[PDB]
Protein backbone atom coordinates (compact mmCIF):
# COMPACT_ATOMS: atom_id res chain seq x y z
CA UNK A 1 0.00 0.00 0.00
CA UNK A 2 0.89 3.69 -0.08
CA UNK A 3 1.59 3.73 3.67
CA UNK A 4 3.21 0.28 3.77
CA UNK A 5 6.92 -0.23 3.15
CA UNK A 6 7.65 -2.86 0.50
CA UNK A 7 11.11 -3.74 1.83
CA UNK A 8 13.70 -3.18 4.53
CA UNK A 9 17.29 -1.96 4.66
CA UNK A 10 19.69 -4.93 4.58
CA UNK A 11 23.40 -4.03 4.80
CA UNK A 12 25.35 -6.95 6.27
CA UNK A 13 28.29 -9.27 5.69
CA UNK A 14 27.82 -12.69 7.30
CA UNK A 15 30.78 -15.09 7.35
CA UNK A 16 30.09 -18.81 7.73
CA UNK A 17 33.29 -20.56 6.65
CA UNK A 18 33.86 -21.53 3.00
CA UNK A 19 31.07 -18.98 2.41
CA UNK A 20 30.39 -15.27 2.88
CA UNK A 21 27.10 -13.52 2.10
CA UNK A 22 27.29 -9.77 1.47
CA UNK A 23 24.07 -7.76 1.27
CA UNK A 24 24.25 -4.08 0.30
CA UNK A 25 21.34 -1.63 0.26
CA UNK A 26 21.53 1.75 -1.48
CA UNK A 27 19.13 4.60 -2.15
CA UNK A 28 18.80 5.32 -5.86
CA UNK A 29 17.31 8.07 -8.01
CA UNK A 30 16.18 7.93 -11.64
CA UNK A 31 15.50 10.89 -13.95
CA UNK A 32 13.64 10.79 -17.23
CA UNK A 33 16.22 10.18 -19.96
CA UNK A 34 15.96 11.55 -23.51
CA UNK A 35 12.45 12.88 -22.76
CA UNK A 36 11.19 9.30 -23.17
CA UNK A 37 12.75 9.11 -26.65
CA UNK A 38 15.17 6.79 -28.43
CA UNK A 39 17.94 8.87 -30.01
CA UNK A 40 20.41 7.76 -32.66
CA UNK A 41 23.93 8.77 -31.63
CA UNK A 42 27.12 8.90 -33.67
CA UNK A 43 30.64 10.26 -33.53
CA UNK A 44 31.07 13.82 -34.76
CA UNK A 45 32.42 14.53 -38.23
CA UNK A 46 35.72 15.81 -36.84
CA UNK A 47 36.32 12.71 -34.73
CA UNK A 48 39.29 10.54 -35.66
CA UNK A 49 38.82 7.27 -37.52
CA UNK A 50 39.71 5.41 -34.32
CA UNK A 51 36.81 6.99 -32.38
CA UNK A 52 33.99 6.52 -34.90
CA UNK A 53 30.82 4.91 -33.58
CA UNK A 54 27.12 4.46 -34.27
CA UNK A 55 24.51 3.50 -31.71
CA UNK A 56 21.42 4.41 -29.74
CA UNK A 57 20.73 6.12 -26.44
CA UNK A 58 17.49 4.90 -24.86
CA UNK A 59 15.24 6.47 -22.21
CA UNK A 60 16.05 3.58 -19.85
CA UNK A 61 18.45 3.38 -16.95
CA UNK A 62 20.26 0.28 -15.75
CA UNK A 63 21.56 -0.96 -12.41
CA UNK A 64 25.30 -1.61 -12.14
CA UNK A 65 26.87 -3.29 -9.11
CA UNK A 66 29.85 -4.73 -11.01
CA UNK A 67 32.45 -3.42 -8.57
CA UNK A 68 33.77 -5.09 -5.44
CA UNK A 69 33.32 -1.98 -3.29
CA UNK A 70 29.58 -2.20 -4.03
CA UNK A 71 29.31 -5.28 -1.80
CA UNK A 72 32.52 -5.46 0.28
CA UNK A 73 33.42 -2.88 2.89
CA UNK A 74 37.14 -2.24 3.43
CA UNK A 75 37.03 -4.34 6.60
CA UNK A 76 35.20 -7.13 4.76
CA UNK A 77 37.69 -6.95 1.89
CA UNK A 78 40.54 -7.15 4.40
CA UNK A 79 38.92 -10.22 5.96
CA UNK A 80 38.63 -11.82 2.52
CA UNK A 81 42.15 -11.15 1.25
CA UNK A 82 44.09 -11.79 4.47
CA UNK A 83 42.51 -15.18 5.20
CA UNK A 84 41.54 -16.87 1.91
CA UNK A 85 43.48 -18.30 -1.03
CA UNK A 86 40.58 -17.71 -3.41
CA UNK A 87 36.92 -16.84 -3.81
CA UNK A 88 34.17 -16.82 -6.41
CA UNK A 89 30.55 -15.63 -6.65
CA UNK A 90 27.87 -18.26 -6.12
CA UNK A 91 24.41 -16.70 -5.74
CA UNK A 92 22.77 -13.33 -6.44
CA UNK A 93 19.51 -11.79 -5.22
CA UNK A 94 18.27 -8.41 -6.46
CA UNK A 95 15.48 -6.40 -4.82
CA UNK A 96 13.91 -3.04 -5.67
CA UNK A 97 11.55 -1.54 -3.10
CA UNK A 98 10.15 1.64 -1.53
CA UNK A 99 9.62 3.29 -4.91
CA UNK A 100 8.47 6.92 -4.95
CA UNK A 101 7.55 8.61 -8.24
CA UNK A 102 7.65 12.40 -7.96
CA UNK A 103 6.38 15.17 -10.24
CA UNK A 104 8.40 18.36 -10.77
CA UNK A 105 6.60 21.54 -11.85
CA UNK A 106 9.61 23.88 -12.27
CA UNK A 107 7.43 26.94 -12.88
CA UNK A 108 8.47 30.60 -12.63
CA UNK A 109 12.03 29.73 -11.58
CA UNK A 110 10.96 27.81 -8.45
CA UNK A 111 10.67 24.02 -8.62
CA UNK A 112 8.00 22.28 -6.53
CA UNK A 113 8.16 18.50 -6.04
CA UNK A 114 4.96 16.54 -5.44
CA UNK A 115 4.08 12.90 -4.90
CA UNK A 116 2.62 11.04 -7.89
CA UNK A 117 0.94 8.03 -6.29
CA UNK A 118 -0.39 6.53 -9.56
CA UNK A 119 2.64 6.76 -11.87
CA UNK A 120 4.57 3.54 -12.40
CA UNK A 121 8.13 2.47 -13.19
CA UNK A 122 9.03 -0.23 -15.71
CA UNK A 123 11.65 -2.73 -14.56
CA UNK A 124 12.92 -5.85 -16.28
CA UNK A 125 15.99 -8.08 -16.28
CA UNK A 126 17.42 -9.32 -19.59
CA UNK A 127 17.71 -12.90 -18.36
CA UNK A 128 17.97 -14.17 -21.96
CA UNK A 129 20.80 -11.74 -22.82
CA UNK A 130 18.91 -10.39 -25.83
CA UNK A 131 20.26 -6.85 -25.28
CA UNK A 132 23.79 -5.52 -25.78
CA UNK A 133 25.75 -6.04 -22.56
CA UNK A 134 27.37 -2.91 -21.13
CA UNK A 135 28.19 -3.98 -17.56
CA UNK A 136 31.72 -4.93 -18.60
CA UNK A 137 33.38 -1.68 -19.65
CA UNK A 138 34.33 -0.08 -16.30
CA UNK A 139 31.64 2.56 -16.63
CA UNK A 140 30.60 5.02 -13.94
CA UNK A 141 27.24 5.07 -12.20
CA UNK A 142 27.51 1.97 -10.00
CA UNK A 143 26.42 1.58 -6.39
CA UNK A 144 28.37 3.99 -4.15
CA UNK A 145 31.00 2.30 -1.98
CA UNK A 146 29.58 4.06 1.08
CA UNK A 147 26.09 2.72 1.94
CA UNK A 148 24.91 6.15 3.11
CA UNK A 149 25.45 7.74 -0.33
CA UNK A 150 22.61 8.15 -2.83
CA UNK A 151 23.44 7.65 -6.50
CA UNK A 152 21.96 8.58 -9.87
CA UNK A 153 21.07 5.64 -12.11
CA UNK A 154 23.09 5.78 -15.37
CA UNK A 155 21.42 6.05 -18.75
CA UNK A 156 21.42 2.88 -20.84
CA UNK A 157 22.79 2.99 -24.36
CA UNK A 158 24.49 0.73 -26.85
CA UNK A 159 26.62 0.71 -29.98
CA UNK A 160 26.13 -1.31 -33.16
CA UNK A 161 28.05 -1.92 -36.37
CA UNK A 162 29.21 1.32 -37.97
CA UNK A 163 31.06 2.43 -41.10
CA UNK A 164 32.64 5.66 -39.96
CA UNK A 165 29.77 7.70 -38.54
CA UNK A 166 27.25 5.78 -40.67
CA UNK A 167 25.46 2.49 -40.06
CA UNK A 168 25.37 -0.60 -42.26
CA UNK A 169 22.44 -2.90 -42.98
CA UNK A 170 23.79 -5.36 -40.42
CA UNK A 171 23.31 -2.72 -37.71
CA UNK A 172 20.68 -3.64 -35.13
CA UNK A 173 18.16 -1.41 -33.36
CA UNK A 174 16.66 -2.46 -30.03
CA UNK A 175 13.52 -1.06 -28.40
CA UNK A 176 13.48 -1.97 -24.72
CA UNK A 177 9.70 -1.48 -24.51
CA UNK A 178 9.50 -4.49 -26.86
CA UNK A 179 10.55 -6.69 -23.91
CA UNK A 180 8.10 -7.80 -21.22
CA UNK A 181 8.35 -5.44 -18.26
CA UNK A 182 7.05 -5.32 -14.70
CA UNK A 183 5.22 -2.11 -13.77
CA UNK A 184 5.61 -0.90 -10.18
CA UNK A 185 3.59 1.67 -8.27
CA UNK A 186 4.67 3.11 -4.94
CA UNK A 187 3.39 0.00 -3.17
CA UNK A 188 4.94 -2.62 -5.43
CA UNK A 189 8.42 -4.17 -5.32
CA UNK A 190 10.57 -6.11 -7.78
CA UNK A 191 12.63 -9.19 -6.96
CA UNK A 192 14.70 -11.72 -8.86
CA UNK A 193 17.40 -14.32 -8.28
CA UNK A 194 20.40 -15.53 -10.25
CA UNK A 195 22.94 -18.34 -9.98
CA UNK A 196 26.51 -17.89 -11.16
CA UNK A 197 28.04 -20.56 -13.36
CA UNK A 198 30.87 -22.72 -12.07
CA UNK A 199 33.85 -20.37 -12.46
CA UNK A 200 37.45 -20.83 -11.25
CA UNK A 201 38.37 -19.39 -7.88
CA UNK A 202 40.14 -16.06 -8.23
CA UNK A 203 43.80 -16.30 -7.23
CA UNK A 204 43.97 -14.38 -3.93
CA UNK A 205 47.63 -15.31 -3.45
CA UNK A 206 51.12 -14.61 -4.71
CA UNK A 207 53.67 -17.31 -5.48
CA UNK A 208 56.44 -18.00 -2.96
CA UNK A 209 58.63 -19.27 -5.81
CA UNK A 210 59.50 -18.15 -9.32
CA UNK A 211 58.98 -20.42 -12.30
CA UNK A 212 62.71 -20.48 -13.08
CA UNK A 213 63.50 -21.41 -9.45
CA UNK A 214 61.62 -24.68 -8.89
CA UNK A 215 64.70 -26.93 -8.73
CA UNK A 216 66.45 -28.31 -5.67
CA UNK A 217 69.26 -25.80 -4.94
CA UNK A 218 71.48 -28.63 -3.65
CA UNK A 219 71.44 -31.38 -6.29
CA UNK A 220 72.66 -31.37 -9.88
CA UNK A 221 70.67 -32.22 -12.99
CA UNK A 222 71.44 -35.49 -14.74
CA UNK A 223 70.79 -33.71 -18.05
CA UNK A 224 73.59 -31.96 -19.92
CA UNK A 225 73.59 -28.57 -21.64
CA UNK A 226 76.00 -27.02 -24.12
CA UNK A 227 78.07 -24.75 -21.87
CA UNK A 228 80.66 -23.64 -24.44
CA UNK A 229 81.11 -23.67 -28.20
CA UNK A 230 84.69 -22.33 -28.15
CA UNK A 231 87.24 -24.07 -25.95
CA UNK A 232 88.97 -21.76 -23.50
CA UNK A 233 92.65 -20.85 -23.78
CA UNK A 234 92.46 -19.83 -27.43
CA UNK A 235 90.06 -19.70 -30.35
CA UNK A 236 89.50 -23.44 -30.70
CA UNK A 237 86.17 -25.05 -31.56
CA UNK A 238 84.74 -27.78 -29.34
CA UNK A 239 81.35 -28.72 -27.90
CA UNK A 240 81.57 -28.71 -24.09
CA UNK A 241 78.61 -30.16 -22.18
CA UNK A 242 78.03 -29.46 -18.49
CA UNK A 243 75.52 -30.71 -15.93
CA UNK A 244 73.67 -27.67 -14.62
CA UNK A 245 73.62 -27.29 -10.85
CA UNK A 246 72.98 -24.74 -8.11
CA UNK A 247 75.62 -22.38 -9.51
CA UNK A 248 74.15 -22.60 -13.04
CA UNK A 249 70.43 -22.38 -12.29
CA UNK A 250 69.98 -20.22 -15.39
CA UNK A 251 71.21 -23.09 -17.59
CA UNK A 252 68.99 -25.79 -16.07
CA UNK A 253 66.41 -27.74 -18.05
CA UNK A 254 62.88 -26.71 -17.09
CA UNK A 255 59.34 -27.91 -17.76
CA UNK A 256 57.42 -24.61 -17.89
CA UNK A 257 57.57 -21.20 -19.55
CA UNK A 258 56.31 -17.75 -18.53
CA UNK A 259 52.94 -16.65 -19.83
CA UNK A 260 52.33 -14.85 -23.12
CA UNK A 261 53.74 -11.38 -23.68
CA UNK A 262 52.49 -8.26 -25.47
CA UNK A 263 55.15 -5.66 -24.79
CA UNK A 264 54.34 -2.12 -23.66
CA UNK A 265 56.45 1.01 -23.41
CA UNK A 266 57.80 1.92 -19.98
CA UNK A 267 57.07 5.20 -18.19
CA UNK A 268 58.70 6.51 -15.02
CA UNK A 269 56.74 8.06 -12.17
CA UNK A 270 59.56 10.62 -12.09
CA UNK A 271 58.68 12.91 -14.99
CA UNK A 272 62.26 14.07 -15.61
CA UNK A 273 63.27 10.49 -16.53
CA UNK A 274 60.80 10.27 -19.44
CA UNK A 275 61.42 11.29 -23.04
CA UNK A 276 60.46 14.90 -23.80
CA UNK A 277 57.68 14.13 -26.26
CA UNK A 278 53.95 13.41 -26.37
CA UNK A 279 53.94 9.67 -27.05
CA UNK A 280 50.90 8.71 -24.96
CA UNK A 281 49.29 7.53 -28.21
CA UNK A 282 52.08 7.05 -30.77
CA UNK A 283 54.16 4.96 -28.35
CA UNK A 284 51.21 3.03 -26.91
CA UNK A 285 50.55 -0.66 -27.47
CA UNK A 286 47.43 -1.11 -29.61
CA UNK A 287 45.57 -3.67 -31.68
CA UNK A 288 44.11 -3.33 -35.17
CA UNK A 289 40.45 -4.12 -35.84
CA UNK A 290 38.54 -3.18 -39.00
CA UNK A 291 41.06 -0.45 -39.76
CA UNK A 292 40.82 0.98 -36.23
CA UNK A 293 43.62 1.17 -33.66
CA UNK A 294 42.43 0.47 -30.11
CA UNK A 295 44.57 0.60 -26.98
CA UNK A 296 45.44 -2.73 -25.36
CA UNK A 297 44.45 -1.27 -21.99
CA UNK A 298 45.18 -2.92 -19.56
CA UNK A 299 45.88 -5.80 -21.93
CA UNK A 300 47.41 -9.17 -21.17
CA UNK A 301 48.23 -9.64 -17.50
CA UNK A 302 51.91 -8.88 -16.96
CA UNK A 303 54.07 -7.80 -14.04
CA UNK A 304 54.04 -4.02 -13.72
CA UNK A 305 57.81 -4.00 -13.18
CA UNK A 306 60.74 -6.10 -11.99
CA UNK A 307 62.56 -6.03 -8.65
CA UNK A 308 63.48 -2.56 -7.37
CA UNK A 309 61.60 -0.76 -10.17
CA UNK A 310 58.37 0.29 -8.46
CA UNK A 311 58.59 3.74 -10.11
CA UNK A 312 58.22 2.23 -13.61
CA UNK A 313 54.85 1.28 -15.10
CA UNK A 314 53.66 0.19 -18.55
CA UNK A 315 52.33 2.91 -20.83
CA UNK A 316 48.80 1.48 -20.62
CA UNK A 317 49.20 -1.92 -18.93
CA UNK A 318 47.95 -0.94 -15.46
CA UNK A 319 44.51 -0.15 -14.11
CA UNK A 320 44.45 3.46 -12.90
CA UNK A 321 41.74 4.57 -10.47
CA UNK A 322 40.91 8.14 -9.52
CA UNK A 323 41.32 9.61 -6.07
CA UNK A 324 38.24 10.94 -4.31
CA UNK A 325 37.24 14.24 -5.90
CA UNK A 326 39.61 13.69 -8.83
CA UNK A 327 38.56 15.23 -12.12
CA UNK A 328 38.20 13.33 -15.39
CA UNK A 329 41.56 14.90 -16.36
CA UNK A 330 44.25 15.00 -13.67
CA UNK A 331 47.95 14.34 -13.15
CA UNK A 332 49.79 11.42 -11.57
CA UNK A 333 49.46 12.77 -8.03
CA UNK A 334 45.65 12.60 -8.23
CA UNK A 335 45.38 8.99 -9.45
CA UNK A 336 45.98 5.62 -7.79
CA UNK A 337 47.99 3.04 -9.73
CA UNK A 338 47.61 -0.70 -9.32
CA UNK A 339 50.75 -2.85 -9.34
CA UNK A 340 50.80 -6.42 -10.66
CA UNK A 341 54.30 -7.05 -9.30
CA UNK A 342 53.02 -10.11 -7.41
CA UNK A 343 52.90 -12.05 -10.70
CA UNK A 344 56.60 -11.62 -11.53
CA UNK A 345 56.95 -15.27 -10.51
CA UNK A 346 55.20 -16.58 -13.65
CA UNK A 347 54.27 -13.62 -15.88
CA UNK A 348 56.70 -11.62 -18.05
CA UNK A 349 57.30 -8.01 -17.07
CA UNK A 350 54.95 -5.77 -19.05
CA UNK A 351 57.77 -3.46 -20.16
CA UNK A 352 60.40 -6.10 -21.02
CA UNK A 353 60.73 -8.61 -23.82
CA UNK A 354 59.66 -12.24 -23.53
CA UNK A 355 63.04 -13.56 -24.66
CA UNK A 356 65.40 -14.06 -27.58
CA UNK A 357 65.23 -16.61 -30.39
CA UNK A 358 67.72 -17.60 -33.07
CA UNK A 359 67.06 -15.71 -36.31
CA UNK A 360 69.43 -17.58 -38.65
CA UNK A 361 71.64 -20.65 -39.07
CA UNK A 362 75.20 -20.12 -37.86
CA UNK A 363 78.23 -21.61 -39.60
CA UNK A 364 82.01 -21.32 -39.70
CA UNK A 365 81.48 -18.10 -41.69
CA UNK A 366 78.11 -16.80 -40.40
CA UNK A 367 77.93 -15.97 -36.71
CA UNK A 368 74.78 -16.59 -34.66
CA UNK A 369 72.09 -13.91 -34.72
CA UNK A 370 69.34 -13.39 -32.15
CA UNK A 371 65.97 -11.64 -32.33
CA UNK A 372 64.02 -10.18 -29.41
CA UNK A 373 60.47 -11.50 -29.00
CA UNK A 374 58.37 -8.45 -28.12
CA UNK A 375 55.06 -10.31 -28.55
CA UNK A 376 54.77 -14.05 -27.82
CA UNK A 377 51.52 -15.98 -28.06
CA UNK A 378 50.49 -19.09 -26.19
CA UNK A 379 53.12 -21.83 -26.13
CA UNK A 380 52.91 -25.38 -24.75
CA UNK A 381 54.20 -25.46 -21.19
CA UNK A 382 53.14 -21.87 -20.47
CA UNK A 383 51.82 -20.92 -17.04
CA UNK A 384 50.55 -17.54 -15.91
CA UNK A 385 48.35 -15.68 -13.44
CA UNK A 386 45.44 -13.39 -14.24
CA UNK A 387 45.19 -9.72 -13.34
CA UNK A 388 44.46 -9.13 -9.67
CA UNK A 389 40.99 -7.99 -8.68
CA UNK A 390 40.58 -4.84 -6.60
CA UNK A 391 38.02 -3.61 -4.10
CA UNK A 392 37.21 -0.69 -6.41
CA UNK A 393 37.66 -2.79 -9.56
CA UNK A 394 35.22 -4.86 -11.62
CA UNK A 395 33.82 -8.21 -10.54
CA UNK A 396 32.64 -9.91 -13.74
CA UNK A 397 32.70 -9.42 -17.49
CA UNK A 398 30.52 -11.11 -20.09
CA UNK A 399 32.45 -13.52 -22.30
CA UNK A 400 31.73 -12.58 -25.94
CA UNK A 401 29.56 -15.18 -27.66
CA UNK A 402 32.02 -16.35 -30.31
CA UNK A 403 33.18 -19.58 -31.92
CA UNK A 404 36.45 -19.63 -30.00
CA UNK A 405 38.26 -17.95 -27.14
CA UNK A 406 41.56 -18.48 -25.31
CA UNK A 407 41.45 -18.47 -21.51
CA UNK A 408 38.30 -16.32 -21.31
CA UNK A 409 39.40 -14.37 -18.24
CA UNK A 410 38.60 -10.63 -18.41
CA UNK A 411 41.71 -8.58 -19.04
CA UNK A 412 40.58 -5.79 -16.72
CA UNK A 413 40.37 -8.48 -14.03
CA UNK A 414 37.46 -10.48 -12.65
CA UNK A 415 35.36 -13.51 -13.52
CA UNK A 416 34.42 -14.34 -17.09
CA UNK A 417 30.82 -15.55 -17.35
CA UNK A 418 28.99 -16.88 -20.39
CA UNK A 419 25.73 -15.99 -18.58
CA UNK A 420 26.66 -13.19 -16.15
CA UNK A 421 24.14 -11.42 -13.91
CA UNK A 422 21.55 -10.02 -16.32
CA UNK A 423 21.20 -6.30 -16.88
CA UNK A 424 18.33 -4.76 -14.92
CA UNK A 425 16.75 -1.98 -16.96
CA UNK A 426 14.61 0.61 -15.18
CA UNK A 427 12.55 3.45 -16.65
CA UNK A 428 9.93 5.97 -15.57
CA UNK A 429 6.64 5.26 -17.31
CA UNK A 430 5.70 8.28 -19.45
CA UNK A 431 2.84 10.36 -18.05
CA UNK A 432 1.39 12.55 -20.82
CA UNK A 433 0.38 16.12 -20.07
CA UNK A 434 -3.13 17.29 -20.95
CA UNK A 435 -3.86 16.29 -24.58
CA UNK A 436 -5.52 18.63 -27.07
CA UNK A 437 -9.31 18.55 -27.00
CA UNK A 438 -9.42 17.84 -30.77
CA UNK A 439 -7.72 14.71 -32.06
CA UNK A 440 -4.36 15.08 -33.79
CA UNK A 441 -2.15 12.25 -35.10
CA UNK A 442 1.16 14.01 -34.36
CA UNK A 443 3.56 12.25 -32.01
CA UNK A 444 2.79 12.99 -28.37
CA UNK A 445 5.60 15.15 -26.97
CA UNK A 446 3.95 16.74 -23.91
CA UNK A 447 4.89 14.90 -20.71
CA UNK A 448 4.68 15.72 -17.02
CA UNK A 449 8.25 15.96 -15.73
CA UNK A 450 8.87 13.10 -13.31
CA UNK A 451 11.65 11.27 -11.52
CA UNK A 452 11.83 8.28 -9.19
CA UNK A 453 13.56 7.25 -5.99
CA UNK A 454 13.83 3.93 -4.22
CA UNK A 455 15.95 1.37 -2.43
CA UNK A 456 17.95 -1.35 -4.18
CA UNK A 457 19.38 -4.33 -2.30
CA UNK A 458 21.94 -6.73 -3.79
CA UNK A 459 22.86 -9.95 -1.98
CA UNK A 460 25.81 -11.99 -3.25
CA UNK A 461 26.85 -15.33 -1.78
CA UNK A 462 30.54 -16.05 -2.44
CA UNK A 463 32.32 -19.36 -1.89
CA UNK A 464 35.61 -19.05 -0.01
CA UNK A 465 38.71 -21.15 -0.69
CA UNK A 466 40.59 -21.63 2.57
CA UNK A 467 44.33 -21.19 2.97
CA UNK A 468 46.12 -24.40 3.97
CA UNK A 469 49.74 -23.25 4.07
CA UNK A 470 52.47 -24.86 6.14
CA UNK A 471 54.52 -21.65 5.94
CA UNK A 472 56.33 -21.13 9.24
CA UNK A 473 57.22 -17.44 9.08
CA UNK A 474 54.42 -14.85 9.27
CA UNK A 475 52.65 -13.89 6.05
CA UNK A 476 52.27 -10.47 4.47
CA UNK A 477 48.83 -9.12 5.37
CA UNK A 478 46.98 -6.01 4.30
CA UNK A 479 46.83 -3.58 7.21
CA UNK A 480 45.99 0.04 7.90
CA UNK A 481 48.71 2.44 8.99
CA UNK A 482 48.93 2.86 12.76
CA UNK A 483 50.47 6.34 12.51
CA UNK A 484 48.49 9.43 13.43
CA UNK A 485 46.74 11.22 10.57
CA UNK A 486 44.24 13.99 9.93
CA UNK A 487 41.67 11.55 8.52
CA UNK A 488 40.86 7.93 9.29
CA UNK A 489 41.68 5.63 6.39
CA UNK A 490 38.53 4.60 4.48
CA UNK A 491 36.19 7.01 6.25
CA UNK A 492 34.57 10.41 5.72
CA UNK A 493 36.27 13.77 6.21
CA UNK A 494 35.02 16.92 7.93
CA UNK A 495 32.92 17.53 4.80
CA UNK A 496 31.27 14.10 4.89
CA UNK A 497 32.97 12.86 1.71
CA UNK A 498 33.88 9.17 1.67
CA UNK A 499 37.41 8.44 0.49
CA UNK A 500 39.30 5.35 -0.72
CA UNK A 501 42.94 6.41 -0.28
CA UNK A 502 44.60 3.51 -2.11
CA UNK A 503 43.70 0.42 -4.15
CA UNK A 504 43.63 -2.95 -2.39
CA UNK A 505 44.32 -6.22 -4.18
CA UNK A 506 43.83 -9.79 -3.03
CA UNK A 507 47.33 -11.29 -3.26
CA UNK A 508 48.73 -11.08 0.27
CA UNK A 509 48.80 -14.73 1.31
CA UNK A 510 51.29 -16.93 -0.53
CA UNK A 511 51.21 -20.30 -2.27
CA UNK A 512 53.95 -22.66 -3.38
CA UNK A 513 54.45 -22.60 -7.14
Amino acid sequence: GVGNASGNWHCDSTWLGDRVITTSTRTWALPTYNNHLYKQISSQSGATNDNHFFGYSTPWGYFDFNRFHCHFSPRDWQRLINNNWGFRPRKLRFKLFNIQVKEVTTNDGVTTIANNLTSTIQVFSDSEYQLPYVLGSAHQGCLPPFPADVFMIPQYGYLTLNNGSQSVGRSSFYCLEYFPSQMLRTGNNFEFSYTFEEVPFHSSYAHSQSLDRLMNPLIDQYLYYLARTQSTTGSTRELQFHQAGPNTMAEQSKNWLPGPCYRQQRLSKNIDSNNNSNFAWTGATKYHLNGRNSLTNPGVAMATNKDDEDQFFPINGVLVFGKTGAANKTTLENVLMTSEEEIKTTNPVATEEYGVVSSNLQSSTAGPQTQTVNSQGALPGMVWQNRDVYLQGPIWAKIPHTDGNFHPSPLMGGFGLKHPPPQILIKNTPVPANPPEVFTPAKFASFITQYSTGQVSVEIEWELQKENSKRWNPEIQYTSNYAKSNNVEFAVNNEGVYTEPRPIGTRYLTRNL
